[PDB]
């Protein structure tokens, strides 16, 4: 109802960092998601999997997580 369906995801600084990037241009969405699809493709494959929700913290700037060890 308004939730992230993919923890592993706030595990990922990575995201957050390309977070901002994306509410920039979301024509560089594919390319981002690209890069973590060699990285980890099985993580990658939980977000197309999960519920769709997830775009809302896709288009969500990042003021919450950051890694473990940082935060939004």
């Amino acid at each position: 109802s308004g939730g992230h369906p993919l923890e592993f995801l706030r595990n990922q600084p990575q995201f957050q960092q390309m977070r901002q990037i994306i509410q920039q241009n979301p024509s560089l969405l594919p390319a981002l998601l690209q890069q973590i699809g060699r990285e980890n493709p099985q993580l990658l494959q939980q977000i197309s999997q999960h519920q769709e929700h997830f775009i809302q913290m896709l288009n969500e700037p990042v003021q919450e997580a950051g890694g473990q060890g940082g935060g939004g």
